[PDB]
C-alpha cells in the first residue's frame, strides 16, 4: 500500500514548528485518496497527481525545511503507488486488431503478414484502415522521385564513373530537385482546396499527374478503382468513415504528413494513436507476423556464434521454410546455420501438424485503464505493436505530446516555408528558427526537427521517431511517472519503461518486412540504389 495521513505526518515531523498550510493541503488530499473505494483508477491517478502538485508547492515555498527530506521521499512513494494502481487493476482489451496501410494499393505480402493473425486470432474483429480519398500519394511520391532522379543524373551525364560523384552528392543534388517539384505540388494543391473545398485528395493528384506529368487519368481512374476493391475484400476501414478521427485536432497533421511530406509512417503514426484512443485493441504494423509458441524451439540452443537477432529471424524462416505459410520468404539467414542446427528445425516442425502449435493466439488480453502498452526492440521502444483498452489515459498523453510536438514544428517550418525560397535557403531559415528556441530541456528532439524537410528522401533522416513515433511515446509514459504533461526531456531508464512493454510472446517482430524501412534508408541502401539508378538512366531505362 501507500503510506496513510499520519504515516506522513511521521514522515515529515517537525520537532517545533507549525503546520503550515501548505502542509495541511498534502495531509487532507493523502487523507481523501485512501477514501476512494468507490471511485476509478483513473481517478485515484488524479488524485495522485493533485498530490504530489501540492508536495511541490510546499517544497517550492519552504526551500530549506526540515519536511522536505520526507516529502521528496513521499514523492518517490507516489510514482511507486501508480505502479502498483497501473499493475493491480487491469480490465479486458477490446478484441480489435488494427492495421493501416493509406496512400496506395496493399500489396500481397501485406495481406499474406495479415492474414497469419487472421488465422490464429478468429476472435478479434480485424480493420486494415485505408484512405478512400488519398490511393494516389504513393504514385505521386514515385512518379516525382524518380523525375528528380533523372533530372539529377542528366544534370551529370559524364562524371557517371568520376569517383567523386558519390553517392552523398547524388542525394544531396537529388533533394534540391524533390523539393522544387515538391512544393510546386503543394502550392497547386493549396490552391485548388481555395477555389474548391470539396475536391477530394485523388482528385487534385490525378489532375496535377496529367498536367505536369503526362500520365492520364484513366489509367489512374482504373488503379483506384482496383484499390479500393482489394482493400474491401481484406477487412478494409476507410479513414474518411472515422468520424471523431476526422473531426479532431490531429487530422490536420495527418493529412499535413499524407499530402505535403508525402510520409505515409507519420500519417499511420498520427492515426494509430486515434484508432486506440477512439476504439481500443492491438494496432500492428503490416509487417508484424504473430508470436512464436514460447515451447516450440525450446529443444535448439543458439549457436554462440550467432546474434539474437539473427537467431530470432532464423526461427521464423524455418518456420516459412517448412510449413509454407508465407510465400516467397526469405531463407537467406537460415541458409546460414549448421546442417545440424539446420536439421534440428526440420524436426521440431515436422513433430507439429496445426499452425496453432507454431503461431500462439493472443486470447483474452487485459490492460491498466492508465496505458498504452508498447513493443520493443534491442534499439529501444518501438510504436510497431501496441496494445490500449478504449480511451486509456496514456493514449490521451500521447495524443497531446504530437500535437505538441506538430506545433513546435509548424511554429519554426510555416514561417520558413511563406518565403518562396529554394531548399537550401529555406533549410536555413527553418534550422535557424530552430536552434533560437532550443533549450537544454529540447535540444536532441530540436535537433531532428531540423532535418524534417528531408524525410523519405534522404539517407538516415529519422525525424518522425522524435515527432510522431517511440519518443512522444517514451514522454508520455514520463508524464505519467512525473505526473505532468508535455515532457520534453527523456530521463527515464530502460527499468522504467519495462513497465509499458509488450510481452515478446505476443509479437514476432524479426521479420523479412521489418528489415526494409518504407519511410526511410540507410548509407549502404542509399549507395545501391545510387549505381542502380546510375546503369538505369545509361540503360535507358527511366
Ligand atoms: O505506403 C505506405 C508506407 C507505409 N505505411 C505505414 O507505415 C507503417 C510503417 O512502415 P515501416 O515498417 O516500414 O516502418 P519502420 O521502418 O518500422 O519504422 C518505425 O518508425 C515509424 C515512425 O515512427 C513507425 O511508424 C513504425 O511503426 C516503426 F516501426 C506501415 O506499417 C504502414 O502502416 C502506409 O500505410 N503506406
Ligand atoms: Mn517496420
Amino acid at each position: 500500500s501507500l503510506v496513510n495521513r499520519k504515516q506522513l505526518e511521521k514522515m515529515a515531523n517537525v520537532r517545533f514548528r507549525t503546520q503550515e498550510d501548505e502542509y495541511v493541503a498534502i495531509l487532507d488530499a493523502l487523507e481523501e485518496y485512501h477514501n476512494m473505494s468507490e471511485n476509478t483508477v483513473v481517478e485515484k491517478y488524479l488524485k495522485l497527481k493533485d498530490i504530489n502538485s501540492l508536495t511541490d508547492i510546499y517544497i517550492d515555498t519552504y526551500k530549506k525545511s526540515g519536511r522536505n527530506k520526507a516529502l521528496k521521499k513521499f514523492k518517490e512513494y507516489l510514482v511507486t503507488e501508480v505502479l502498483e494502481l497501473k499493475n493491480n487493476n487491469l480490465t479486458p482489451v477490446e478484441k480489435n486488431l488494427h492495421f493501416v496501410w493509406i496512400g496506395g494499393q496493399i500489396n500481397d505480402t501485406a495481406i499474406n503478414y495479415i492474414n497469419q493473425w487472421k488465422d490464429v486470432n478468429s476472435d478479434y474483429n480485424v480493420n486494415v484502415f485505408y484512405d478512400s480519398n488519398a490511393f494516389l500519394i504513393n504514385t505521386l511520391k514515385k512518379t516525382v522521385v524518380e523525375s528528380a532522379i533523372n533530372d539529377t543524373l542528366e544534370s551529370f551525364r559524364e562524371n557517371l564513373n568520376d569517383p567523386r560523384f558519390d553517392y552523398n552528392k547524388f542525394f544531396r543534388k537529388r533533394m534540391e530537385i524533390i523539393y522544387d517539384k515538391q512544393k510546386n505540388f503543394i502550392n497547386y494543391y493549396k490552391a485548388q482546396r481555395e477555389e474548391n473545398p470539396e475536391l477530394i485528395i485523388d482528385d487534385i493528384v490525378k489532375t496535377y499527374l496529367s498536367n505536369e506529368y503526362s500520365k492520364e487519368i484513366d489509367e489512374l481512374n482504373t488503379y483506384i478503382e482496383e484499390s479500393l476493391n482489394k482493400i474491401t475484400q481484406n477487412s478494409g476501414n476507410d479513414v474518411r468513415n472515422f468520424e471523431e478521427f476526422k473531426n479532431g485536432e490531429s487530422f490536420n497533421l495527418y493529412e499535413q504528413e499524407l499530402v505535403e511530406r508525402w510520409n505515409l509512417a507519420a500519417a499511420s503514426d498520427i492515426l494509430r494513436i486515434s484508432a486506440l484512443k477512439e476504439i481500443g485493441g492491438m494496432y500492428l504494423d503490416v509487417d508484424m507476423l504473430p508470436g512464436i509458441q514460447p515451447d516450440l524451439f525450446e529443444s535448439i540452443e543458439k549457436p554462440s556464434s550467432v546474434t539474437v537477432d539473427f537467431w530470432e529471424m532464423t526461427k521464423l524462416e524455418a518456420i516459412m521454410k517448412y510449413k509454407e505459410y508465407i510465400p516467397e520468404y526469405t531463407s537467406e539467414h537460415f541458409d546460414m546455420l549448421d546442417e545440424e542446427v539446420q536439421s534440428s528445425f526440420e524436426s521440431v516442425l515436422a513433430s507439429k501438424s496445426d499452425k496453432s502449435e507454431i503461431f500462439s493466439s493472443l486470447g483474452d488480453m487485459e490492460a491498466s485503464p492508465l496505458e498504452v502498452k508498447i513493443a520493443f526492440n534491442s534499439k529501444g521502444i518501438i510504436n510497431q505493436g501496441l496494445i490500449s483498452v478504449k480511451d486509456s489515459y496514456c493514449s490521451n498523453l500521447i495524443v497531446k505530446q504530437i500535437e505538441n510536438r506538430y506545433k513546435i514544428l509548424n511554429n519554426s517550418l510555416n514561417p520558413a516555408i511563406s518565403e518562396d525560397n529554394d531548399f537550401n535557403t529555406t533549410t536555413n531559415t527553418f534550422i535557424d528558427s530552430i536552434m533560437a528556441e532550443a533549450n537544454a530541456d529540447n535540444g536532441r528532439f530540436m535537433m531532428e526537427l531540423g532535418k524534417y524537410l528531408r524525410v523519405g528522401f534522404f539517407p538516415d533522416v529519422k525525424t518522425t521517431i522524435n515527432l510522431s513515433g517511440p519518443e512522444a511515446y517514451a514522454a508520455a509514459y514520463q508524464d505519467l511517472l512525473m505526473f505532468k504533461e508535455g515532457s520534453m526531456n527523456i530521463h527515464l531508464i530502460e527499468a522504467d519503461l519495462r513497465n509499458f512493454e509488450i510481452s515478446k510472446t505476443n509479437i514476432s517482430q524479426s521479420t523479412e518486412q521489418e528489415m526494409a524501412s518504407l519511410w526511410s534508408f540507410d548509407d549502404a541502401r542509399a549507395k545501391a540504389q545510387f549505381e542502380e539508378y546510375k546503369r538505369n538512366y545509361f540503360e535507358g531505362s527511366l
